[PDB]
């Protein structure tokens, strides 16, 4: 019993000492590695990640079918980073960025560095150079599948990239539509699981993200949220549901209320209220994070 | 005659003395090695295994095509072990565990240890460390085919692992989609042999498991059962068929009855009755096991 | 002339005296060594072997591509031996025996001894121990190619094995997919040379076995027969063709007849008739053997 | 001049007296030792050998890559010998003789003596015993490379063998895929130098044999012929070419004619004509031999 | 000074009187012993030999790796000798002479004497008998390494051979792949130092011969030339280079010219011109020899 | 004390008077016999020899494994002698001299006398005749081990040779790969102790020479230097190290400087500078010699 508990603790400790704190974990442990993170723009996903956002200095992979929300997520990560004065770069092989939508999500387009590489090797070399500069905080590559080998147009790189990103504390996200599978500290499976309709017209998509790999906190948690056309992740909608779940917001059938006052009849109205009262929303969000992180 | 019977008995005895009781057996012998086991969650498979479940302290291999039920089986083994207060670990290289489905199968996710190794060598070293701790009862590796060599990403280990697992009495299961082939005490070939439909819609799969290698009891026995989507192995369905086979449950055409009373018209209803009357089901299961083990 | 005939007879006699009766032979001689044999389940192969089956106390090798019929042949040898009350053992390194198919071929699975060795050395030692017991009549090793050396997993043996098998009169068959090449008294090359179709669907395979080495009777004879899925060697089909060849069964174009009566139109129907009239079939088989052996 | 011619003649005569007529020769001399021979089945090779076939009482080596035609040649030698009522033996270590193909080549399989020795020493002892009998005319050993030493399975012999073969006038051919190199009177290098196609399908092989050692006539001559699948050496094709070369058969562009009459348009048709008119073919063959031997 | 010059001249003279003119030499002396020679077929090698070819009545050794050009050289020596009406003999232990290639090199195959000895002792005795005849001008032994001692198959000879060859003025060349090392008057080290390609395909080999021992003229000179497949030594190519070196042929960058006229652009074309204009080539060759010999 | 010092001085003096100045010495004495010498081409070895080079009129032995640098050393001795107008002879039994390499080392090949003796006795007699001429300054015999006795091919000499060499003041070096051991005044043990690489490719060998016997100065000193392929002993490299050792050249970490100016960064560059500025190099060399000799 106690003897076995001590033997297990020691064994797990030796494993962590040899391979790192995130090398083995109990799926239910409420502990996370002390790591600097950048918000994904989704409250439920920041919670599912355990650390409250994506880890700096690491490689992250986000994959899923076209239109599942990969680009939207990375643009919101960039916006979050830029708000904190961080320098971001976008390595593009898709040729599909919409600056109007990006600005809507909060991205400072004017200060976003961008490269549209001729070959996959050039793209990786540019990433490594930005990584080695110690002056770039976030790099987004969209997408992996578009990176065509030079030889074709006419593993070793990943190892060096990972090392350089770690040394400079640079977060790098690969959007994908074994090297990456193994070098990534976080891998996200994102998919559209339904449509959001304001009556009879489709205005967005119901989205689900599974954290299939997580080396900074317990893996396999999931997040669900809506992505509204031209607006991005419906953060306040997530806050309504999580506020209720943590018993910070009461739901009397269809009426939602906070601290004894109604904020809206129906999730849509409750969401709008939080959005129009950001100072209070920030307090609820802060409370939710303290409880679930 | 008698002289030859004694010569054969002595020869087989010498073989067993030199290489172990399971080194040679008569395929029809109703004897099994005294070994501690953990249920697979399938009554027919526990029977096919001869010992009533998978043997602790040994290496087991379960292989078959994608979606044949390998993960489902290992999760039900984990659930069975945890119910008995055993400590389990999941070494993942697939990045595909669904905790919602796992909890449905009975797994205590919160207490499940999990590791997502960077390389095949790291995965094996972690297994060995858990094995040497003497504090881990069940280790599941999913999957063998995903374990990529470090050198690639940028036999000797099996021998030590097997020895350590034996010393600590730790069961280790490798999911695969010559080292393993020879070090494993039990090897299971699992495959989907049909679809289960509740009318016009597919709700599960007809499954067949062949015990192709068994060093704890006679090999080559087979098990057949259904795996229902979101529910796992249809144990009560197996109990209906085995109860009838052992003449514990009578089948009057389409009506099934127990001790003179009808439990259901059609296998589906009979199955539901056993499921809703677990105390009686446990008695029938106990009877079946005593007769076939 | 006569002087040369006597000189040749004496020389051949001296060779046989020094190395054994089967050390030299005329390929056309209708003489075979007096040796106890076990049927292969194929009438044409028993004939091609010259002695009417495989020789007890000797080593036999059967090799050919996967699915050529090696296992089927050895299972039918086991069934034939068991029918005569002989004790058989199956040394398995393939982990692929199907007891349902085996029982269909006539094998008494319950009484079949089985070993699934960890290493090639262990397998050979088990064979030798069974050989030295004087209580095992037939040993089948499947397969040679799967016997991995212990050193790898982490000639001298053949000599002793051959001697022990001879002393106990134990037949041992090695299934293979220079030691064996030279120690074997019979070596069979088996291959699939076509498909058998009952209309538009494949129901079996056309098979050809060449006796490439034979130390008990003249080598190089061949046998041709069908192996039907789930049924094994089509013995009665061979009997139809051989009965006709030896003029015991008449064939009037498409109609086959025996002793003035039609047994079937087309080989398939004639085969079915013999199968349903075993007492007569046994007489024809006996006649064929007396004529060709 | 004349003095030097006489000195050379005397010196060569002394050499021959001391070591044998074939100890030294002028490569262009049209003289051959009076020796009994057996045809190889190839007209060009019988010519290249100088004596018209292989010499009895001597050792011959035929070597070349697999499928070059070694076995085919030896089987045709056996057929030629048997046609003359000679007794032949086949010492086999290859376990690959096809009696159907052999009969096609003219071999009297029923009367062919055969031995499949356990060791290289046993094979040589059997050869020597057959050699000493004075009752065996031709011995073929296939192959040298397969003769494994007893010690391994668990020069002095060649000297005695050669002496015994000489005394009994027995021809012995070793098929190989320094002892032999030096004891052999004839050594043949055979190789496939192309494919023979009847349109778009391969039906045979273009073959070339070099007489690299010849102690009965001038060495280094070459022979070229085709070996057709299932038929053996295309003798009549050689006869067409040699008949033309010796101006016995005229070739008017594509039309071949004999004694003023066309026998075929194209080598294939001319060959067929000779084959269908053997009595005339034999006369042409006889003429060619008288001119080139 | 002068006194020392006279003392040295006398000492060297006494040495030569006691051991022979070639017993000591100045490496740069442009003097050679008056000896009859036979061309090697290589202009640069005849020059490197100092005497203009190999010396008659002496023993010569030519050694080097397989395919370096040893046989080619000896065949060209034989061709040169035969052109002058000399009688040549080939003592073969290699069994590899190609008469087609030999005729291409100029060898009169029909008149070439050949022996294929059973033992090394027999080969040497045959050489000695040919040597003592006084009727053989050139003897080539290929090869030394193949001469196996009789005792094995089941110095003193060299001394007698050398004496007999000297008395009859017979040149003997040993091809090798201390007796010979010391009895030989000339020893040649030949090796392939590159490939000759007519574009992208290999058509020959770049060859280098070092005169490591020379008792008829200064040793250690070297020769470089090409050996073209099926053609032998590229003599005209050597003539182009030597003609230029001796300023008999002018080279204006890539254009070669003789007596004011262009003979070709590039060495290949210049070579072809000399080959097609042999009467002029012979004059240039004669000039080169007079200057370098 | 003083009495003992005088007794020792007298005793050593009597020994020297009776057997020669070099019959006994203090290993540390900085005195050497007044003897004419010829440089070895190695500055460190000339220093280790004590006299500044090899002594004329004496016998020297240089031995070591193949490729240790024996021939290179003797060729550089010959070059040094010839530069001073001395007459040199090369007695060869190796048949391996490369005149291209020799000229590179400074040897005047054209004026080098050379003999390639048939027997060991002939070689020694030629050496003695050259020795007695009083007109040869340096004789090199390569090698001792190759000198085969006449009797074999089919001490007393050393005594006379030594006497004659002494009388004529002729230096004779025996290259070896008790007579010599005792008659030699200097014996050198040379060996390769490493490889010299210009990056990743081997360009030379690190060499060590031990003066194991020295009758002209204190024995047992050692020399270390590099031998570069195609260039010989790296003299300037030795000068850099010795210049530094004697504080004539300063080394500031990696920078070498002379008289206040940098000559190169790294030994390689410093070496190159001395090589390109021979007039200064000669002054440094002269200084080093005055200090260490
Ligand atoms: N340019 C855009 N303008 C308005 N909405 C957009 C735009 N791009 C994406 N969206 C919204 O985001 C959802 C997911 O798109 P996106 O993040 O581009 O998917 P992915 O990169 O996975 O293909 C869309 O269904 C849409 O509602
Ligand atoms: N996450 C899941 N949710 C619901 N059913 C599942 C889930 N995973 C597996 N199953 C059920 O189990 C069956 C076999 O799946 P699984 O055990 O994952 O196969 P394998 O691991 O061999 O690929 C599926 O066909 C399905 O019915
Ligand atoms: N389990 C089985 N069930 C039904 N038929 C089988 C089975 N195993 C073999 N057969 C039949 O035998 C044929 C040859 O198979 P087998 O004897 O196993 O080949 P091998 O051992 O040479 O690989 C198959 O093509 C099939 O018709
Ligand atoms: N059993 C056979 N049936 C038909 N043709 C054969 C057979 N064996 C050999 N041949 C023919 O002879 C050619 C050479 O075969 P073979 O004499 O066996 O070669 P080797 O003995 O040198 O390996 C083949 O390419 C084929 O055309
Ligand atoms: N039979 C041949 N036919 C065509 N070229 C040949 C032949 N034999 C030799 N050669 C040419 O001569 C070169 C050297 O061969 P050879 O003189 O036989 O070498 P060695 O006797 O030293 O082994 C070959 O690389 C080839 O270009
Ligand atoms: N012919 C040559 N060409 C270029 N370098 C040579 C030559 N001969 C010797 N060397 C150089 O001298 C080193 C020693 O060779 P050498 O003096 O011949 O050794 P030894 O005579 O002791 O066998 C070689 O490792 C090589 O670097
Ligand atoms: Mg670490
Ligand atoms: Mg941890
Ligand atoms: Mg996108
Ligand atoms: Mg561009
Ligand atoms: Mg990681
Ligand atoms: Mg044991
Ligand atoms: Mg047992
Ligand atoms: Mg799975
Ligand atoms: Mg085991
Ligand atoms: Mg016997
Ligand atoms: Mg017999
Ligand atoms: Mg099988
Ligand atoms: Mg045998
Ligand atoms: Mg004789
Ligand atoms: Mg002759
Ligand atoms: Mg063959
Ligand atoms: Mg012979
Ligand atoms: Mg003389
Ligand atoms: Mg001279
Ligand atoms: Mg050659
Ligand atoms: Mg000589
Ligand atoms: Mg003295
Ligand atoms: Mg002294
Ligand atoms: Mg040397």
């Amino acid at each position: 019993d106690e003897n076995k508990q001590k033997a297990l603790a020691a064994a797990l400790g030796q494993i962590e000492k040899q391979f790192g704190k995130g090398s083995i974990m109990r799926l239910g442990e409420d502990r996370s590695m002390d790591v600097e993170t950048i918000s994904t723009g989704s409250l439920s996903l920041d919670i599912a990640l355990g650390a409250g956002g994506l880890p700096m200095g690491r490689i992250v992979e986000i994959y899923g079918p076209e239109s599942s929300g990969k680009t939207t997520l990375t643009l919101q990560v960039i916006a979050a980073a830029q708000r904190e004065g961080k320098t971001c770069a976008f390595i593009d092989a898709e040729h599909a960025l919409d600056p109007i939508y990006a600005r809507k999500l909060g991205v400072d387009i004017d200060n976003l560095l961008c490269s549209q590489p001729d070959t996959g090797e050039q793209a990786l070399e540019i990433c490594d150079a930005l990584a080695r500069s110690g002056a770039v905080d976030v790099i987004v590559v969209d997408s992996v599948a578009a990176l065509t080998p030079k030889a074709e147009i006419e593993s070793q790189a990943m190892r060096k990239l990972a090392g350089n990103l770690k040394q400079s504390n640079t977060l790098l996200i690969f959007i994908n539509q074994n090297a990456l599978k193994f070098y990534a500290s976080v891998r996200l499976d994102i998919r559209r699981i339904g449509a959001v309709k304001e009556g009879e017209n489709v205005v967005g998509s119901e989205t689900r993200v599974k954290v299939v790999k997580n080396k900074i906190a317990a893996p396999f948690k999931q997040a669900e949220f809506q992505i509204l056309y031209g607006e991005g992740i419906n953060f306040y909608g997530e806050l309504v549901d999580l506020g209720v779940k943590e018993k910070l917001i009461e739901k009397a059938g269809a009426w939602y209320s906070y601290k004894g006052e109604k904020i809206g009849q129906g999730k849509a109205n409750a969401t709008a209220w939080l959005k129009d009262n950001p100072e209070t929303a920030k307090e609820i969000e802060k409370k939710v994070r303290e409880l679930l992180l």
